[PDB]
């Protein structure tokens, strides 16, 4: 049966956090490659040359992220098997960012010309770069708590976060509430459009980022529902720590509800 | 049963060739967005920085391609379903080249700094664009028959051809000939490496030009195996003209080999 | 049945230490033959002539050798029949390093030009050779604890240790862990590559070392699983002290794991 | 049953002649690498330093070669299934000489000081190397018909031929002739001693050549007798063109002798 | 049954030591014939002409003999029938050494020119010959304890001892230990080669001093096995004191070993 | 049954003549080693120093040889299975003399001083030695037809011929004529005594020669009577062409008489 494992979720939660730290550490290394990085005028993008730069577009995507997180924790609060959903969130966010790190190491593609008042730079050391890492790591990447001051590269994590929250929101809801799903898709599309109009990422930066996470989420859910991790040697799974997390869960989780507290 | 409809192969062929024509047009259309194209320093890479440029490495790619094409022609000559393999290949290259067209149209990523001796440029008119494209069209984009002189863009076609002609000779040969498959794997790997060593494309171009063809081949063959197009309303398949071309094909294609000529 | 023999393991450890001590002395005897070994130009190779020398590449081989050693020590601790594993490892490392002594005494092939610091020499005595042999012996031949002042001859020793550890790690882990196996193979291949990248061995020392270690490991395990030591007078097995160690072990060793400590 | 296939023996002979030509051309190419290769002093050996050079000792190896070849040709004449023997000899020699070519390409190890009359060289063209390759090819590489002006590299060739002929003579004679076998073994050992005593090869060259030929012959005959080419997908036999030659032969070849001429 | 009669063993030992006494006497009596013995040139040979005289090989003979007799003593200690093996050994040495006496009496063959610096000579009296013989007797005839200063004669006894102690270890050990047999074969062959390389005996001495011992060993062993001495009047065996020593033993001596000290 | 093979006896008769020719060829080669061979004084023998030299004993040695030959041909004339006796005599005389040739090549031992005045020597050529061999060959060695002019070496063939003929004469007569056997033995003893007394050979030359032929003849007859050449794998017979000649003869050959011609 569905046995909530309260001690595996701790490992899953440390997994996403250490992956975030590793990604933050890798981010500062890429910035060392090109010293100036603010002398190239923008490459022609048929999406970029049309929409003028909007200074406040970036923060609207962020408030979209917070409101989507609020809805998701609202669903997370009133579900029987909250442990499984919280485990899956971390277990599926811990791989897209590893792919992001690999793509970052292979090649670098920043948006050429914005945030030219990028301060800091020329970090010659083996200890201060770590401090810059905790600066990046312990700021969650938001500009509201100003940490992201300088340019960002290919494969934006904002779109990954938005669509990953949206898919889990729409998937763990009954097939009778088809009015919050449309709204959630609306805010997801608005966030993508506002990140595109912020002159912060290229179109190919967001298209690949969206497709990869959508395909990976669908594949993970299909494999979990099929429960081929133990049925046979299905495909020699390469998912990081998949059978360990999903050994005790069989079949498809239902969508029943209760009240968490003991004082109705 | 498997009835060879020769009136469908001609339609598929004219479709893939007009796709080639549209692609040839769109390279010329996307060319003049930037006039210089030739002043920037390369973006930081991990493979274009270590390995120095090898001037003759860009010939082995099309030597490998011609060898693979000759082997594929030999395979196509002796198979009874020579009207089916060619139709499927034409249906696949059309889709992959439409994807290439869309990717190059949304954004352009050319190695900034190769082919600085190419002449021409500033083709501002209505009628010399088609002349330039027809020059590009009737040269197969090869450098042995010198046609492409300036730079190339995202989603290299040489990778797509070298991978399609490798995964198409492997699939439609007996599952006991895993040596020609091994030889073609080395062929494809060397063709991949020599393009990168020639400073012709970025390292992330080849990876996402190889994975897409592998996935779009395996998915198409899985769909064709289980006849899901007519079994039910499975997924509303998004292949351009999907149910039309393979409406007369049921089951799985056999493997038997025959000599069509009547001169034993 | 599997009887843990705690004195045969000690005998095997004594045997392997004696073999290592003999090898250390033989390596000092061989260096006496021709003094210079550093004035000739290197033989025409295909790898030593393309890749330039990398000064730091030799320490990475030993780093990859310590990582695999730590992993194998972890495996050796959480097993039922750890005594058999230790006994087999020692009984194989004895034979391979005896073959190395033979093939290094027959003909001495060094790399003319690395470790040119080798100076003074003229160890003309019987009681000064022993001190030099002891200096190599109680340093494990590594370059971190500096004993690797002069060069190393035919049948490289780092490749033997790396391949033996990788194969032992792969063999004695459950046949469902197919990510640790890939990591071990990658580490082994990188350690092999860094030997040639540092201009320490010819391209033909490494290949024969790898082949000999692989062939001996596979032959020993085939003989052990067939259990031909008491079946009949099959072929007069030539493995040094083979029937003595495997007389009490019949059949194949299973893969049961536990926790040795008396405090679970 | 044993079907005499006279159209495959011709293919095997063509394959062997092509392999021999390729080996000769590769030797000519390899000699181009190092200009002198005759000024350095020889490596410290254990056999080349004790026994002084014997000027006439290199003709005796070829004399034993002719004797063994004559005996084998006599055996080939008085056998029922001579076609299978002639098909196996070629299919083994081709593989062994391909291995010799590969081994000689990576690193070139000659004997510094014999055949010091080798001068002129500087074949700085493509149509002059071919003449030398043809001169070596149509001379069988022997020293009696003088083509052996310069030295010979790694993986000696005389040892391969001698060992192959000796093993073939031993295998395909009735198992009651234990005087011809002793004579063949004595001739083989004397040929090896004479190739070693003329200062034409190193000890390790002869040892690895002998080991490789013996192991390849034994493995090929074990596979042929086990008939694993059609039993199952055992191990993916890597012998070049193995299943094509042994598909029509099932089981083991008997030792029936007859007389082919119809004139008693 | 097998009854250990130590009174027979003591008589056998004193008898064979008596045989040593008369051998020592006869060497002195045959020394006095030719005074010079050191002026002639050696008769033509094949092994004494090619191999040059080396002066340290004549020590390895008694080193090998010492190792062999130590191994034989170890075997005799652990074998229950220690009263029978020693008696048979003494009975065999008595016969072979009286044959040596006959051979040196009938003819005297020596090396004309070696050991030319030995002093003494002209021992013309009745008593000093006894002193010289006792000097020869109480040194067992090795050169390590320098007694054998002059030349030696027909039918070398070092070969006889080296071969008898090899054929007794092989015979009276279980027929599954064919490594100590292999080691003893090398021990015997090297001892054979080194006495020849010391220019101490002609090449015909060793061959007939080895064949005689192996033949007289196998013949005596077969006679003991089939108990033909008492079965009938088989051949009137000429072995001196044959039936007396071997009257109390019937059947074949087993190969079982025991520890006769009472301190487990 | 006992089938007289008239065509194998021809091969046996040619084989002994080739052996005789080879022995004659070898004899002249030994004479080329040392030129003088007539300066050494007699090495001291207890037999030669006693009997003054006799210069007519050599003649009646051949006289008793011819007498025994006459008796043997008398027996051969009136026997049913004369072919078998002739074949066995030739086949054994062809092996004893091969052993003579080997012992001749290994070492040389002549009698130092008789035949001071024989002519010849200093044969510097590659053709005249053949004529000398023909002179030696076609004289049968007797001094009646003067060919043997210089001395003879060890392992004399005179005693071999005498003993071989005597044993054949005695063996093929039934056990009722014990008066001619006494004459044969006494003439053999007189012949060997005359050989010893006339200063042409040493005692050790004749003792080994007598023993070798006696043992070989006895072993051959025992094997022929027991019929172990086809019974099982008896001893790995090293007899030259043994199973070929005696394949058709089984059991023991009896001694029936007849009259050869058709005119009684």
């Amino acid at each position: 049966r569905l046995d909530p494992e309260y001690w595996k979720t701790i490992l899953s939660c440390i997994y996403v956090f250490i992956v975030f730290g590793f990604t933050s550490f890798i981010m500062v290394i890429v910035h060392e490659r090109v010293p100036d990085m603010q002398t190239y005028p923008p490459l022609p993008d048929i999406f970029l040359d049309s929409v003028p730069r909007i200074p406040w577009a970036f923060a609207m995507t962020e408030v979209c992220g917070m409101i989507l997180c609020y809805i998701w924790l609202l669903v997370l609060l009133l579900h029987k098997h909250r442990s499984i959903l919280l485990r899956r969130l971390c277990s599926l966010m811990g791989t897209v960012f590893l792919l992001r790190c690999f793509t970052m190491f292979v090649t670098s593609l920043s948006v050429p010309g914005q945030h030219l008042q990028c301060t800091g730079k020329i970090y010659g050391s083996v200890w201060e770069k770590l401090h810059r890492a905790f600066a990046i790591w312990s700021g969650f990447g938001m500009t509201l708590t100003g940490v992201h001051t300088c340019g960002d590269y290919m494969f934006s994590g904002h779109t990954v976060v938005l669509t990953m929250l949206n898919f889990f929101v729409t998937e763990y809801t009954p097939r009778s509430w088809n009015f919050l799903h449309t709204l959630s898709w609306v805010l997801n599309l608005f966030g993508i459009f506002f990140i595109l109009a912020a002159h912060e990422h290229y179109s190919i930066d967001v298209f690949i980022a969206f497709y990869i996470t959508t395909r990976l989420f669908l594949y993970y859910h299909t494999l979990a529902n099929t429960r081929a991790y133990q049925q046979s040697r299905r495909a020699r799974i390469w998912f990081p720590m998949f059978s360990f997390f999903e050994c005790n869960v069989n079949g498809t989780v239902p969508n029943e509800y209760c009240w968490p507290f003991s004082k109705p």
